[PDB]
């Protein structure tokens, strides 16, 4: 049950001119900028309200027509304030026309080599809340860093309780 | 399950008190005046540790008083965000002679007079109350934005093409 996302390009941050196509599949993408700008970037978002729990990855099918490698990241919003991105050295698999190879995200980046024409497999445990550490398949039990109770005494000048066990329940 | 180690710091507010630790549990001892109303006993650990494996907190606690008294609880996560009990949520006292579904009070749990049995919370009844944020709710369960950055190389002209995006259920 494979989740096709649409592909809207109303919304774009960028620091670029380019030139978008749909074609009968997908979506060209040209971009014209310079070496020197090392700030480049295309950002594309699309604002939704959907429930991703019953999904494990991102499959992403892409295709580089130039010689020199590209580079593409991703970042995800939950709760209108969580924002994930892709955890530095987590491992994603890029396959492409006769090899398919494991490639640590570098610098928040996945490198798209030339002429890759192919698709690419980040799993949502690959992208994360640095805030919070938490990774996008889990939750904030995930990263538990304090528990306490709080006492608040009846009128009486002295009060005593007595505490025999307390543990977590699992279903 | 879990058994949660029974080591705490404490913070004190209008009463004195002490924490002893028997082998019949810890006992602990306030000594506070009915007319300050800010009384209040903060008792808690600091760890780093994972319980995305558990559901509910199991808390066996006996009162010496006839008198009830008032318990919250308080989890923190690194990002800084503390869940406490959610109001209206219920919660579960099971004494030895009357047992039934209790309501949050005033963000409180009241444990009745000599009351000698166990209280059942469920991690979905903690709640972060500014962002409103229930403790076990999972993340993908509301995603409201996605996108996607590309970076182009040192050519002048980049060309990408992107037939399809996708999540696949595993
Ligand atoms: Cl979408
Ligand atoms: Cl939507
Ligand atoms: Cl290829
Ligand atoms: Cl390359
Ligand atoms: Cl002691
Ligand atoms: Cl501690
Ligand atoms: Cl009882
Ligand atoms: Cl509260
Ligand atoms: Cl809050």
């Amino acid at each position: 049950a494979d989740k096709i996302l649409d592909l809207s390009f109303k919304k774009i941050e960028t620091d670029l001119s380019s030139k978008i196509t749909y074609e009968d599949t997908g979506v060209k993408i040209e971009t014209d900028s310079s070496k020197s700008d090392k700030e480049r970037y295309l950002y594309i978002y699309q604002n939704i309200k959907e429930n991703w729990s019953m999904y494990n990855n991102f499959y992403i099918e892409i295709q580089n027509k130039n010689k020199s490698s590209q580079k593409i990241n991703l970042s995800i919003q939950s709760k209108n304030m969580f924002e994930f991105r892709l955890k530095e050295g987590s491992e994603v698999f890029l396959e492409g026309k006769n090899i398919i190879y494991s490639d640590k995200i570098k610098e928040g980046c996945i490198e798209v080599p030339g002429e890759f024409e192919g698709k690419i497999y980040v799993n949502f445990n690959s992208l994360i809340n640095e805030e919070s550490n938490v990774v996008l398949d889990s939750n904030m039990l995930s990263n538990i860093v304090s528990w306490g109770i709080t006492f608040i005494p009846s009128d009486e000048e002295h009060n005593i309780v007595i505490i025999k066990k307390i543990s977590l329940l699992s279903e």
